[PDB]
């Protein structure tokens, strides 16, 4: 059965964990996949986290099943964080969510549920964009389609570029957006762009997908959340994809959401029915100790409080890092300009490197980043600097 | 968009959960999904369980992504409670186990697997069975074929009709075994029977699969895996799924595994690179948490020591039950005999009600059960037997 199968091709990110595991050479420099590091290059379980596995592990009575969509409280609490406290969608109960295995499985349950029932044949995503997106859809048997967005030489979001590759798509076709911290680019659209893509979309057909997997590290969580609300008000139906992976540094326990919004609940709830359908014939029901963890979190004030003073920590620690990194290089004489990169929102610095300035940086050097000249900032620390911008300036 | 799309058929077993939440009655047996119930009619998270994450509290330093198949040692204590501590697959390196979100969650991805991989076009399933093994493997695109089992006026494994049938499979298609606790027969064949289908099966050019989810639950660890090391020990390639959801008690933890196994390492490797090809395109790693908690245990002899005397305690009040159960019918003055409950191992009685007899319990009684006549007797405990049985023989 198994003797002709050929070796599957590796993935670009998650690949990077495995040449890792495998250098020998003590000063290796992580800056491929983007986990949140703090000042001593660890990637730690935040205090707020801990303290609500400390309730859980006094409180819990049992560890019964969880139910399709999961934690109830959970969703709303995701919605709320999502749409407002105050949402319209929450109080014409427009929005049903389901509880996921991170912001990845949110993203396969939505392209199952969209290729089983309903007409989407191509989904459009844009380019530089995050190379999963394009394994998920297609394994859901569609289309994957690329649109304008980077003005590299400017480092700007190419807005007129991006609404002329759009006018090729179709009514029906579904538009992936990034919620905030545009991976790789770390360029948003601003409120008014979001605005006008939001009228162009209505006006085209188009069915909105927003992935969220950075909400807090742009600006804040109200004003991350701002494009989508956008759409969010002239909007029937859409779909949004978000995780709790970075803002919460859950990583490994799986924590993510897939939220439906149609016209009215009446066509919510049977569409949810299916996409009920969809979670059960995949994994049942998902891991209840990550969505409890937050739940008590969003839930407790006191905890809320501590949780997004660290999630303000984190923000903070990487902007401070990457006007050092920018420092440090003119420090050592790069005779390229890299100050574009304190505009990028996020974990990232994307623009200034080439495929072969990566590979020789991980082979020489030993510094570890994706070969799209992608770093994650975050993974930066006062230590590593130095011999970081080195590696750098020899390669440039 | 979503206009169009038609409400979901409820799962016939699954869906019990949702018809019970709506039922204001007081007097509720819940006889449904199998999860197990001490003498309170509580699903409780075992003491050796709560110890680990009493561990895991204080030692855990990190949240960071597990790595596509997960905890590796987790993976090989799974190995060795499947195929015993010095098997040959394991030394040879035959195996490769993936961790998963639950038992559900690995026969899905061995589905994806399957169809993407290999030119199995269909599954042979046993009837009676378990529902969802079609929902999955239909999803899949694979087709599913059942085969005769259960003699039913006799109660007994109909082995004559179970390789009649299973004559109709070719050889490249895939057949289903059961590893123990036949859901929902509780009837599991002996070793010779095993043997016997073993060397059938090499024969005839199968590709065995087996769902392991009650390990521990017929006679013992080591005993109830006496079919699955005939089969590993005549057998080149096999998959077998297993889930910890009910000899741990870690249900909404999704804890389970799927492991590959192939005539060397090379093809193994080979092969299992396109197994995490498939997870990675569905939730890209799974949680940690419910993994860690087995891991712990199962790595820790005093642990280990008060997990298999909790499970031995389980084992025996289900037993307990069921023969209380018997009595009380014959006490109640039942005028059909099922002393054959006695014979079936597991959680379940399965054979005496017609699916308007459990219909009729649920509405007149308030009884729940699933539609095929399949009660939990682990929701069964001195407090509602009783009333239990004196609905039982009011419907007969
Ligand atoms: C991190 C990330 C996700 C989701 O990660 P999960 O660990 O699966 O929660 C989705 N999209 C983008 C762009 C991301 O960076
Ligand atoms: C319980 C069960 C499974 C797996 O359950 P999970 O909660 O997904 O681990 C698989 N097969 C059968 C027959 C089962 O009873």
């Amino acid at each position: 059965m198994f003797e002709n199968i050929t070796t599957a091709p590796a993935d670009p990110i998650l690949g990077l964990a495995d040449l890792l595991r495998a250098d020998e050479r003590p000063g290796k420099i992580d800056l491929g996949m983007g986990v949140y590091n703090d000042e001593t290059g660890k990637t730690p379980v935040l205090t707020s986290v801990k303290k609500a596995e400390q309730y859980l592990l006094e409180n819990e009575t049992t560890k019964n099943y969880l139910g399709i969509d999961g934690i109830p409280e959970f969703g709303r609490c995701t919605q709320e964080l999502l749409f407002g406290k105050g949402s319209a969608l929450i109080n014409d109960k427009r929005a049903r969510t389901a509880q996921t295995p991170g912001g990845t499985g949110a993203l396969r349950v939505a392209a199952d549920f969209l290729a089983k029932n309903t007409s989407v044949r191509r989904v459009w995503v844009s380019n530089p964009g995050w190379p999963t997106h394009k394994s998920v859809f297609n394994s859901a048997g569609l289309e994957v389609r690329e649109y304008a967005y980077y003005d590299a030489e400017n480092h700007t979001l190419d807005f007129d570029a991006l609404i002329n590759s759009l006018n090729e798509a179709q009514a029906g076709d579904v538009v992936l957006f990034h919620g905030c911290c545009h991976n790789p680019t770390g360029i948003d659209p601003t409120l008014e762009q979001w605005q006008t893509l939001a009228q162009l979309s209505v006006e085209k057909g188009w069915l909105p997908l927003f992935d969220f997997a950075y909400q807090g590290f742009a600006r804040g969580l109200e004003e991350d959340a701002e494009g989508l609300r956008a759409f969010a008000a002239m909007h029937k139906e859409l779909i949004v994809a978000s995780s709790y992976s970075k803002n919460f540094g859950l990583y490994n326990e799986r924590v993510g959401t897939c939220t439906l919004v149609a016209a009215d609940s009446e066509t919510v709830d049977r569409a949810f029915s299916q996409m009920k359908a969809a979670i059960r014939v995949n994994y049942s029901s998902p891991p209840a100790h990550g969505a409890s963890v937050v739940a008590t979190i969003l839930g407790n004030d006191a905890l809320r409080a501590i949780w997004e003073q660290e999630l303000t920590d984190m923000r903070q620690r990487i902007q401070r890092m990457r006007q050092l990194f920018v420092n440090t290089l003119q420090e050592k004489g790069a005779n390229r300009d890299f100050s574009f990169t304190i505009k990028q929102n996020g974990m990232f610095f994307f623009g200034g490197l080439t495929k072969e300035q990566v590979l020789r940086l991980r082979e020489e050097f030993g510094v570890y980043a994706v070969a799209s000249g992608r770093l994650n900032v975050a993974g930066m620390t006062p230590d590593n600097l130095a011999p970081l911008c080195e590696a750098i300036v020899a390669v440039l």
